[PDB]
């Protein structure tokens, strides 16, 4: 069984919901940094990557581009998409609701800073009012441990990633979403997810202000 | 038999998409126009929008909203999403990349002012240099008329709905791609994209500042 390879920055980035769901999945992997220009230059003239951009996943015989392309293979491959499609369409549409939220904090700290704190209201916002009463709204309407089926999936691997980032940013957010904070404590304790927060995982840490100015520097 | 409900403004927008894989996919739909702040307010409060936005659409029973899972469901249910698992993969692939480049194109007239001529050079420079040649080289390694399995699928119906988009942006980007000319010449004669191009169809014409400067106060 041929590991999955991951290149990408040693960086969090857009690799790490990747490296989430593959660690909640079990599945061992390994990670080629780019570390330099030269590095991603030599993927680009090899032609692995179809729109010259990464992140870029080697898996069962794929050069595979494109997060949500990754994302999608990895979850039906290792049974977290759901049993059907309608399955699939509840996934979809609470994934997407996380990428939104999540792609707003992503790109929080390249934004202008004179409308970056503009920008940081917004968000907190959203979350008290907009995801995180949608979210604790499905987990109340089921009464279950998971979003889907009654069964994980990618959904609850990746609203937990996202509490984790919500945490980061503001620790009380949360703080009125009982059921939230127990899909958070469940989550974290199942086997591979628990083992992926433990040190020395592939999980990557938050970009600071020197790791943010290096990057952009020799890229 | 019992029709999907488009719930969106009377504009192409986030809902463009859904409406050519439908008509793509030869099936009929209705569609419910939001006119006011308050048509949107009793969308909301009924419950319909889970995340409180459109598009929405209604269909087999669900409200769906986002985007990428209306798409998502509609491929697999009328068989436009490949054979399995790997096909997918690819579809998803070059979907992603129609989907950067048109998301790209639909910011465009949204940018501040004074980024506009930069934006749009940039835009072209990827049109031409790298998203075009990626699916040039994807059609002549094949030798095929569709992008993925020899067979239709939702990535030639959004490929072809980014080329139509690219040419009212710029005519001649396409000039030096004969195979992505043909594939859109190709899907463009199938019966039910026939259709949807004919004057009368749901096809929604390119945003106007007036219907755009005047959308925003929905
Ligand atoms: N939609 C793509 C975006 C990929 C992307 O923006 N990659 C960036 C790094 S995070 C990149 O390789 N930039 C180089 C370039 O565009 O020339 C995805 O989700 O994978
Ligand atoms: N990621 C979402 C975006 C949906 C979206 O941005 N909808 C806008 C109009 S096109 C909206 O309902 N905005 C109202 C609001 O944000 O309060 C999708 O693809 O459906
Ligand atoms: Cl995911
Ligand atoms: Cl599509
Ligand atoms: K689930
Ligand atoms: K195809």
């Amino acid at each position: 069984a041929e590991k999955p390879k991951l290149h990408y920055f040693n960086a969090r980035g857009r690799m790490e919901s990747t490296r989430w769901l593959l660690a909640a999945a079990g599945v061992e992997f390994e990670e080629k940094f780019i570390k330099s220009a030269e590095d991603l230059d030599k993927l680009r003239n090899d032609g692995y990557l179809m729109f010259q951009q990464v992140p870029m996943v080697e898996i069962d015989g794929m050069k595979l581009v494109q997060t949500r392309a990754i994302l999608n293979y990895i979850a039906s491959k290792y049974n977290l998409y759901g049993k059907d499609i309608k399955e699939r369409a509840l996934i979809d549409m609470y994934i997407e609701g996380i990428a939104d939220l999540g792609e707003m904090i992503l790109l929080l700290p390249v934004c202008p800073p004179e409308e970056k704190d503009a920008k940081l209201a917004l968000i907190k916002e959203k979350i008290k009012n907009r995801y995180f009463p949608a979210f604790e709204k499905v987990l109340k309407s089921h009464g279950q441990d998971y979003l889907v089926g009654n069964k994980l999936s990618r959904a609850d691997i990746h609203l937990v990633e996202l509490l984790y980032y919500v945490e980061e940013l503001d620790s009380s957010l949360i703080s009125s979403f009982p059921l939230l904070k127990a899909l958070k404590t469940r989550i974290s304790n199942l086997p591979t997810v628990k083992k992926f927060l433990q040190p020395g995982s592939p999980r990557k840490p938050p970009m600071d202000e020197k790791s943010l100015e290096e990057h952009r520097k020799i890229f």
